[PDB]
């Protein structure tokens, strides 16, 4: 007898399913998916409730009118990262606006604005149209950062080149901070994702990934290797979280979702 902690959940959930049907032809209604995951607080926030995670993940989002999409996300991914035992929130990072959609930026703030809700510790970076077809594929951190869409439908479920970095991704709060986050300047060029690569390279850091086989992901609906390596080394550290500039002009804690509308800029 005495008083005692709750334990830490298990390295790896015993509530795993494995391969998931991802299906994207009938409608979703966010009422009813509020109600079949009632465990899920205001703001779209959960933990377990008999074990404490060391996963402190803040899922973060970049969008712009997309709310389909965002649907069958949240229908999919509510239940996978419960599952999961995950201590997470989820986070819409809305571009402002009708000039050029800019997801790094918007990944950067959702970085900065999520640290204001919760000490989160890990920062999965998520596109709005993939969906894993394995709940044994963890969304949070490792030892480095972690690759977590590596076997694409839309790229016969192979890895475009070694080098690739897009899709869904997570770093801890060390790993993101140590490259001075992600480029702010993309404002659809293209290969920014080779160039948080690079930041992670120079860095020291190497690409974790799960294996294949629980790799796979869906998109709703072959890149190649933008080279930038001498660019990235030149100008990671002066651009990113310490230069982010950005006005909040909405917050919205849905039930399922916390969406922060920012106006994040236009090219400079």
């Amino acid at each position: 007898r005495g008083s005692a902690s709750l334990p830490a959940c298990p390295e790896e959930s015993p509530l795993l399913v494995g391969p998931m049907l991802i299906e994207f032809n009938m409608p979703v209604d966010l009422e009813l998916v509020a109600k079949q995951n009632p465990n899920v607080k205001m703001g779209g926030r959960y933990a377990p409730r008999d074990c404490v995670s060391p996963h402190k993940v803040a899922i973060i989002i970049p969008f712009r009118n997309r709310q389909e999409h965002l649907k069958y996300w949240l229908y999919y991914l509510h239940p996978v990262l419960q599952r999961q035992q995950l201590d997470y929130g989820i986070y819409v990072i809305n571009q402002a606006g009708d000039t050029i959609f800019n997801r790094a930026k918007l990944l950067n703030v959702g970085f900065q604005e999520a640290l204001k809700d919760y000490d989160y510790t890990c920062f999965v970076f998520s596109d709005v149209d993939l969906i894993p077809m394995n709940d044994h594929n963890a969304y949070r951190c490792f030892s480095q950062p972690r690759h977590i869409s590596v076997a694409m439908d839309k790229f016969g479920f192979s890895l475009p080149y070694v080098q690739y970095f897009g899709g869904v991704s997570a770093l801890s709060k060390q790993q993101f901070l140590t490259i001075n986050g992600f480029p702010n300047n993309y404002w659809g060029w293209g290969g920014e994702d080779d160039d948080i690569f690079n930041r992670l390279v120079f860095r020291g850091m190497s690409i974790s990934r799960p294996n294949a086989v629980v790799g796979t992901t869906r998109h709703i609906r072959n890149p190649q290797r933008f080279d930038r390596i001498a660019h990235t080394k030149e100008t990671m550290l002066s651009d990113g979280l310490n230069s982010l500039t950005y006005q909040v002009l909405d917050v919205q804690r849905y039930p399922l979702y916390t969406q922060i509308t920012v106006d994040i800029g236009t090219p400079s």
